[PDB]
């Protein structure tokens, strides 16, 4: 009946995104009980912190790879079109295929924190070898570091994002999201000499409002055209809730994450963003590199406690 | 006249931390009005987000090294007590004496991030070398990582906290605050085993309710035994703005910083905590350790604008 509570909600402030392996073996009974204890407990506490700090807007989902799946169930099917993002090493850098993802949002550092920290010291370094740990936060104007505004056409509200975001009803996996992450980490000394019209070519909108560029005056490369695709007039729409991370004067960039109600949505938006559809690479991609990266699926609420 | 906006106001969410180096040589006097120009753009810029974010209750102040007085200014004259923190090397871990603090604090991380970002790319990399950032924030409770909260006994109110955190009316440099900061890694492996009596002891003050432990009762080698000093009948109260920060899963402390009306009243504590009256250390040190560490002079905005 209920997907996880990172899909749907939009414009939080805070995420905080917890990435690793699963130091349970695929034989240990005991283990893989305490295993789902713990996904419990993250359930009934994003629940109790709703409850006390409703001003949080709090939100959370656990998320699991094709390669880990039979191991933490042998009862809910594989999502059919999971697999591990590592297959396309050889066109994407950057991959990384972890186990387990952890995400979770909030209006409040201190209530996205507290839910994160309980949860790591709840599974525990002998449960859950953690690989990244990011701590996202919106800045002013929902703007990237680019300090171009991003979201603009991610869809908004409960329909459109059930729509794209989540498995349809009836469907295997019902309520389920396919989940991709991919940290970027930015060359602003790169980008911030770049005349206005250099930046805005690359993005394919305008900087200060976001109004589209028209499709004829914008190249082919430009980060919006690589992205917004259709198939069948269908478009292959997703749901982001990307967040910027990192040091003023350090290594800075976007948490880039995405649900879909379909893998294939995100996958052809990185065939064409990195060169296999057309042999032609983003724009964006000369100022920002990724360096982690990971698919995974989100089991509805249901599916998730019945593993 | 009025101080910088750090020290009187209480319990901000976020604050930045930016500690660094000027890279201005003392015979540059075109790069030297720059830089104060650029002081003059973080006043302003204080003022525009306070009158756009009322909500953020945006503060901000910039600090200096005895090193670096004489080379910002031959105006204003060196505040009685600046001297180098390294002096605290024979005895006190850590110290790493900077010439430059940009103190900011926020409700808000979108816009203590604002300012913060538009501060260093006002300044650069050719005016500052920045050695530290940190991102700190309150956690649920106001509860440092050891768990305990931290700050039932900073004076309370614009009243104690310009007496005991500004320098004197009627004083030279009046109106501005003597800084310190040092950045402490905890070690919570250590901590999380030991029973709460053990940690209640450790502290001076019980866990969940923060109630003093009566003097006679603790350790004098208990934090509150080790903080609480008074000289002549006097006590030596000092204005803490400390927050929390770091990874879950990785390196995590606090970053502590005082404001003061004399270096004094925070020398004598460090002095008492490092082992330096008494032959012995506070039971805290068990647990969390020292890593950075520098004293400044916050002038008042007067005097900060008169450099
Ligand atoms: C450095 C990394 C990235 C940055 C800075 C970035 C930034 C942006 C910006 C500024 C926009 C325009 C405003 C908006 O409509 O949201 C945008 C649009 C979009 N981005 Fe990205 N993005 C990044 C990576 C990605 C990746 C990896 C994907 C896909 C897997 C993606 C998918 C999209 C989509 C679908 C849109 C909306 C296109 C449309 O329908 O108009 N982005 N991005
Ligand atoms: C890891 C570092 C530290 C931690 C976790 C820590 C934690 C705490 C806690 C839990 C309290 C009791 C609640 C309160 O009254 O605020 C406290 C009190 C205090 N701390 Fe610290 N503290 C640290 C370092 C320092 C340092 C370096 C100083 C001095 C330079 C200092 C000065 C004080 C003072 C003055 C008090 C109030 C004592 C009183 O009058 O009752 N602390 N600290
Ligand atoms: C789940 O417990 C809590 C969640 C959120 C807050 C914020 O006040 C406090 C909590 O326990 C004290
Ligand atoms: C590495 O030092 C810096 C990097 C970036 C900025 C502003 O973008 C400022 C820096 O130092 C002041
Ligand atoms: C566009 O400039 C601002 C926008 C929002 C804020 C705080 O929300 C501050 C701004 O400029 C200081
Ligand atoms: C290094 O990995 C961890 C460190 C600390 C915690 C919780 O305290 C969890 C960790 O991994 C799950």
């Amino acid at each position: 009946s209920m997907a996880q509570s990172t899909v749907l909600p939009m414009h939080c402030l805070y995420g905080i995104f917890l990435e690793g392996n699963l130091k349970i073996q695929k034989n240990d009974q005991e283990g893989l009980k305490k295993f789902k204890d713990n996904i419990k407990k993250f359930t009934l506490e994003l629940d109790e912190i709703d409850k006390i700090s409703p001003q949080s807007r709090i939100g959370g989902a656990i998320c699991f790879s094709s390669d880990i799946w039979d191991t933490v169930t042998k009862k809910i099917s594989k999502p059919k079109e999971l697999k591990s993002v590592n297959t396309l090493s050889s066109y994407m850098p950057g991959t990384s295929q972890r186990d387990i993802l952890i995400h979770i949002i909030s209006d409040r550092m201190d209530t996205c924190f507290k839910l994160a920290q309980d949860t790591m010291r709840n599974f525990g370094e002998d449960q859950l070898d953690i690989k990244q740990e990011i701590h996202g936060f919106r800045r002013v104007e929902e703007r990237d570091l680019t300090d171009f505004i991003d979201g603009t056409e991610n869809p908004d509200g409960d329909e459109l994002r059930t729509q794209y975001g989540l498995v349809a009803a009836g469907q295997p996996n019902e309520f389920g999201s396919y989940v991709f992450t991919q940290r970027y980490v930015h060359n602003l000394k790169k980008w911030y000499p770049e005349p206005l019209s250099v930046q805005q070519d690359t993005v394919g909108r305008t900087k200060k409002d976001s109004i589209e560029i028209p499709r004829d005056k914008r190249p082919i490369t430009s980060h919006v055209s690589r992205t917004d695709l259709s198939e069948n007039g269908k478009d292959l729409k997703i749901v982001r809730q990307s967040l910027p991370y990192g040091q003023i004067t350090g290594e800075k960039g976007l948490m880039f994450i995405a649900y879909a109600c379909s893998l294939h949505n995100i996958e052809k938006q990185l065939q064409s963003m990195f060169g296999q559809l057309d042999g032609k690479h983003d724009l964006l991609l000369k100022y920002t590199t990724p360096v982690t990266g990971s698919f995974y699926f989100a089991p509805s609420k249901k599916e998730l406690l019945e593993l």
